[PDB]
């Protein structure tokens, strides 16, 4: 049972001194022969013993102030790794547990030590030293990427000082080993995603070494053929992830182009089966806004609209055992559209447009079958939250910013985004000077019901918002153009 | 003292267990009042001892390994910050004798250390910590900024990771400080320029944190007036240097424009005393190549052309105290227009031509002046390497990569780059199909000697060399276009 205030300070003062005693210890006999060890171990104990200081309604304020933690990454860097392990294993503990809303104190306080003593970068010096996959040393580096799990869930504004430390070079080296794949590999994959998860440092730092042609690599090899376990898959789709992430700072894209990500993508579009359902998660981000105008042409170039077409006009699978069911596909492909509509142009441009009077337009028709699917939805989620805020009043409950979003939520999950898109999309059509399909998205929205207004309604929303957020100079630039589109319709 | 074998181990041995009996009777009376205040001074005094450990033929291995070094960054961060000062100016002892060769090994050892320590974040968060300008609070940011110039300029390759730990920022932050202005600030201007001296990645920086604002307004109290001090003068010639390293990246390029950086230099020319000399130096900067193209633009647009051919015509000062003088101000005048010819398209492009065919070509005149003006020395200059070349024969002295930069910084002492520049505007004006500037042009290389081959070899070299180096294919691309001149020429 533990039940001590202060004692941990014994158990301080216990370490500090028998760190002191080796440190003299390893001056008084350190030539080739070896007398120090036994002294190491009775240290590494003590730090063992220290583990359990996690456990205890946690004080932690008492570590930093007092030393423990900078003591600490000394440690880190020690001749034997088995104090360094023990030192790792031990930071495991004290930040796996703060993540328990109490001791916020110590745990602001011990994490900010920790950051200010430049954790990460001692940390990956000894992952450096780690080799052989040694069982121990193996599960130090795994124990390294938990440190930076919890780390960096827990005060995540803390992720773009690690990326410099070279944490990031790091992890790139170990996805690109030829080593056969098991768990320290996957983790690797599950802290890069994190890393780049929202940090526009990160993919800037990702993308300057070679990182994405790594990824596409590293995808590549599961482009015919699906994951052998289900452990591998979840790395596979840790990989996309970060892709992904990585897509969304512009100077990607091109990095994105030089290797052939679209080639890929594509194939494995192609191959329908597994990893089809996240490559249109790539290339829809590959393309989306100005800085994908290259890669909506490339794809074009390859055919890309044999591929993306009749995952408009029918989608899957109705179920598939690994999800990505439904709007989620359908958000995928339309945002697709959406982009390549408005970035296209010249000859590229043109056979998009065909693709839309082709069966005496049935890719209109479709579109329009799509709208009023996500209409209805979003009507009806609209009323429920028309409801709620007449029953916010009654209650005196006050709409603030968090019912707002709660209430965004709502109409995200109605498909908001695919209904923006779709509705864009007819817009786009409709102001290529095409009276056949004019006419039909008109035809088909007097029979019947919906006005035209409903639908502008509905541009006005997605250009209000638009970029978000882009430069304004870019947001009210953008936000006219999708506006002019009006008119004209 | 004269001779001292190792007794330095027994001083860091004495050092260590100073630190520890002081952590000990920190965690004693911590409370309010203070009785720990006899401990520090006396582990203080012993690390004033050891400042003399630099003097001592080092053997720095002592101090990393036996862990002084780490221990003292924790002393960095200790609440009094006269133990940080202490441990400051220590360091910069040692740092400064390391500016001496002797100890490759130790200041390689030692350095290393530091580096691994994160030194410059820990020195940056002690001096966010000193701020109120005690004459010793003064002091230690003085010799904090000492021992950057000392580890820069040591192992240069050091300063990206300083950068990254804050140090730019800060120093930033002291430069727009109003404050008025002595030393300290003199020697972040020091530190600044030193900071982004070879460093693109330090320019990437600057830049994004609104840096070339920051510079142009420490420039713009200047702009009608020269510095009141010689050393105050140092400085703005510091925040020049520094100025144009960043210029030297493109992406600084557009946020100079946004900054009225052309409207300042510019004036800084039109009131010619006594920032003229750099500020033409930046102008230069600002639109040499590619990226240069909107400024080469907006240089036009605010009457640039009026003020730089007035300087190409006519060169001062023959000469002043303070030095700019002949051909190193020259090279910046042609620069500049070599950039404008190369750059500038349109209206603005049509301008400049009309300067050409301007009084009868009297532009052309002079630039054919200076043309055989230049030619005359590096003629001279090449034979005497040709002969240098014959004797380092006779004698067997292999003509190899050294001998051969030593021979190229005559060239361009006897002013290859000026010369490369007034021969690529020479041939840049004869393609642009006005008879007049090409007549003459030839009419004056007949009158007399010179061959207009003997140019050619000069673009062929100005060609090859070309941009060293933005990318083989921009290379490549360039060094076509460059050579395309020769041919209607």
């Amino acid at each position: 049972e533990p039940l001590d205030e202060s004692s941990v300070k014994k158990m301080i003062l216990t370490f500090e001194k028998r760190s002191y005693k080796n440190q003299e210890l390893r001056i008084k006999f350190p030539d080739n022969p070896e007398k120090f060890m036994e002294s190491e171990l009775d240290l590494n104990d003590i730090i063992q013993e220290m583990h359990v200081v996690a456990t205890m309604p946690d004080l932690y304020h008492l570590l930093v102030e007092l030393n423990a933690v900078q003591s600490l990454l000394g440690l880190l860097g020690h001749d034997n790794t088995d104090v360094s392990i023990a030192v790792v294993d031990l930071l495991q503990e004290l930040t796996d547990i703060d993540t328990l809303h109490e001791s916020e104190e110590g745990a602001e306080v011990l994490i900010d030590a920790l950051v200010d003593g430049q954790v990460v970068a001692l940390l990956v010096q000894n992952l450096e030293r780690l080799d052989e996959s040694v069982k121990e040393e193996a599960d130090g580096v795994h124990n390294t990427l938990a440190i930076v799990e919890n780390m960096a869930e827990f005060r995540p504004e803390m992720c773009t000082e690690g990326a410099q430390q070279g944490l990031l070079q790091w992890l790139l080296k170990r996805l690109k080993a030829k080593m056969p794949f098991d768990a320290n590999k996957l983790y690797c994959s599950e802290v890069l995603a994190i890393l780049l998860q929202d940090n526009d440092e990160n993919r800037e730092l990702l993308g300057e070494l070679d990182g994405i042609d790594v990824l596409l690599q590293q995808l590549s090899v599961f482009k015919r053929h699906n994951p052998s376990t289900a452990e591998e898959q979840e790395m596979m789709e840790n990989l996309f992830d970060s892709l992904c992430s990585c897509l969304m700072l512009s100077s990607n894209r091109e990095r994105f182009l030089k290797g052939e990500g679209l080639q890929l993508m594509n194939l494995m579009l192609r191959e329908k089966k597994i990893s089809r359902s996240s490559a249109l998660k790539v290339l829809d981000h590959a393309m989306i806004g100005p800085e994908g105008t290259d890669n909506c042409h490339k794809f074009v170039d390859i055919l890309g609209l044999r591929t993306i077409f009749p995952l408009f006009m029918k989608s899957p699978r109705k179920i598939k055992k690994v999800g990505t069911t439904e709007k989620e596909h359908e958000e995928h492909v339309c945002s697709i559209l959406a982009s390549l509509l408005r970035n296209l142009r010249g000859q590229q441009r043109t056979r998009l447009l065909n693709k839309f009077t082709e069966n005496d337009s049935e890719k209109v028709d479709r579109l329009m079958e799509l709208h009023f699917k996500y209409l209805g939805a979003m009507q009806v989620a609209d009323k429920k939250i028309e409801g709620e805020k007449h029953d916010m009043v009654r209650r005196g409950e006050i709409i603030d910013n968090d019912t707002e979003e709660e209430f965004y939520l709502r109409r995200l999950d109605a498909g908001l985004f695919v209904l923006q898109h779709i509705c864009y999309i007819m817009a786009e059509i409709c102001n290529a000077n095409v009276p056949q399909i004019r006419q039909r998205v008109h035809q088909i929205l007097n029979m019947r019901g919906s006005s035209i207004k409903i639908v502008r309604h509905i541009i006005k929303e997605y250009a209000e918002n638009i970029g978000d957020g882009r430069s304004p100079e870019f947001r009210e630039n953008e936000q006219k153009r999708i506006l002019g589109l009006l008119e004209n319709f």
